[PDB]
């Protein structure tokens, strides 16, 4: 059901014939979702699932992709009749969208790995019947389209998806399952999430893509792992050819984790007369800033982890205090553990390791080392607030014991004559939490008091009876 015009660049025998195929689709009023997914999908397929006899590029046939698109294409036009949703104001109602993801969902394996690599395209829908989370609702979006049904746009928080329809485009409705274990919601709004205030939401901050956003969420989904030590440079080149081209054309302006995604890709392998990765993590936080009311946790995770992995431990320091200011205006709910994990890992193993490294190189003799300046004793401290400040409110608490020894060992690594310099007014700092300012007293001792620490971190009332 292909237009004439999409066929002329066929057969595709590279990377750039890719690429020449994005940019000829992004030049329409319409790119055609089902086309590249199904594309991209096709070259995932035999570039990262199967390399058998692979020379070069796994050719893409005209006849083989128009095959698989003619496989969607009748598999949802014969099960979804437009008849049956009459189509008020040319906007899509609740019910067709609910039909539409049912659909997607009734096609799929009775039993998966729902957290398999390489199953987030149309390909993989087509042709082993599996789709992980958000391939459902991309899907969903790609099924829309081909049925004429142009209000229907992908809605993407930073770890869930839905759709957006209606008049205006104003309704919402889930349409596929997020984590495991949790009983699905397909077919409700997302409103009850916004309005408890969860990170899995973004308060309502979260992203309404246009058609070519939902081309930069493809082009983000493609997985170059072919195992767990390998990636295929041929995907890795691609999809940073497609971000580049995405970027020039102005469609990633308001998408924060693919600058941060194209940031990554640009550290690994940079392209000749680009923006040095610092320069892109900055402007997704900018994007964050400007679209999404600097609500969004990841633009800050990405440039931490950027220093991390270069040992700047200063500005590291700085992007996590940063993100946990980000995340003090939150309610930790149920659903939102994947945030949780993240800064679990960061407080309890991350800084940790960077800070016990940094002692060693203390010992060594280094000079201006984090360990001695009182502005990175400042932003521990404020990381560490703004996780007490999320705890506040929420409807499941967050910190515990196991995180009060790691605490305990951070602040010990600043000498006593570095913390003092760190001014806590009501290196200046302000708590916003009331457990970090219970712990003011405390955190200027030579030697810390490790169990007043724990009593204040965990709110825990008594100590040992014996
Ligand atoms: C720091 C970080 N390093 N990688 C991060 N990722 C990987 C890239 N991710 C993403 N990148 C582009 N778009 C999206 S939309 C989305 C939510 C989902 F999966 F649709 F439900 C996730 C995500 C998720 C966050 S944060």
């Amino acid at each position: 059901g292909l237009k004439a015009a999409q066929k002329t660049l066929f057969p595709l025998r590279s990377i750039d014939d890719v690429v020449r195929l994005f940019a000829a689709e992004l030049g329409r009023e319409e790119p055609d979702l089902v086309l590249l997914s199904l594309v991209l999908g096709f070259v995932e397929h035999f570039l990262a699932v199967n390399r058998v006899g692979l020379t070069y590029f796994p050719v893409a046939d005209l006849s083989i992709i128009a095959a698989l698109y003619a496989r969607f294409t009748a598999q949802i036009r014969g099960a979804v009749d437009l008849s049956l949703y009459p189509r008020e104001g040319g906007v899509s109602s609740r019910e067709l969208v609910k039909k539409v993801s049912d659909v997607i969902w009734n096609s799929l394996s009775r039993s998966y790995f729902k957290d398999r690599a390489h199953i987030q395209s149309l390909f993989s829908f087509i042709t082993g019947t599996k789709l992980d989370s958000s391939g459902v609702a991309f899907a969903v979006v790609g099924a829309c389209q081909a049925l004429g049904l142009r209000d229907v746009h992908l809605a993407l928080s930073e770890d869930h998806a839905w759709v957006v329809f209606g008049p205006n485009g104003e309704q919402t409705a889930e349409v596929t399952w997020h984590g495991k274990g949790n009983e699905d919601r397909r077919g409700q709004t997302v409103n009850a999430g916004v309005a408890e205030r969860s990170w899995l939401y973004l308060k309502g901050s979260y992203m309404r893509c246009d058609r070519k956003m939902e081309v930069a969420f493809m082009v983000c989904a493609i997985n170059p792992s072919i195992d767990l030590h390998t990636d295929s440079l041929e995907l890795l080149q691609l999809q940073q050819k497609l971000l580049w081209l995405l970027y020039d054309l102005g469609h990633l302006e308001r998408y924060p984790m693919a600058l941060g995604n194209l940031a990554d890709l640009e550290e690994l392998e940079p392209t000749p007369g680009r923006p040095d990765p610092l320069t892109l993590y900055h402007k997704g936080i900018a994007s964050a800033k400007t679209y999404y009311r600097d609500e969004h946790i990841y633009p800050y995770m990405y440039l931490a982890g950027y220093h991390c992995r270069n040992r700047n431990v200063r500005e590291a320091l700085q992007a996590w205090a940063d993100t946990a200011t980000v995340i003090q205006d939150y309610n930790y709910c149920r659903e939102d553990e994947e945030i949780y994990k993240e800064f679990f890992e960061v407080a309890n193993d991350v800084i940790p390791n960077l800070l016990k490294e940094a002692a060693s190189l203390l010992e060594a003799g280094s000079q201006g080392s984090a360990l001695q300046d009182p502005e990175c004793f400042a932003h521990l401290l404020r990381f560490y607030d703004g996780i007490c400040k999320w705890e506040e409110g929420s409807p499941t608490p967050v910190l515990h014991v196991g995180w009060a020894t790691f605490l305990v060992q951070s602040l010990g690594r600043f000498e006593g004559q570095v913390r003092q310099k760190v001014r806590i007014v009501s290196p200046v700092l302000t708590f916003q939490s009331e457990k970090m300012k219970g712990m003011k007293e405390l955190l200027v001792a030579t030697k810390i008091n490790s169990s007043a620490i724990k009593l204040q971190l965990t709110a825990q009332s008594q100590v040992q009876m014996k």
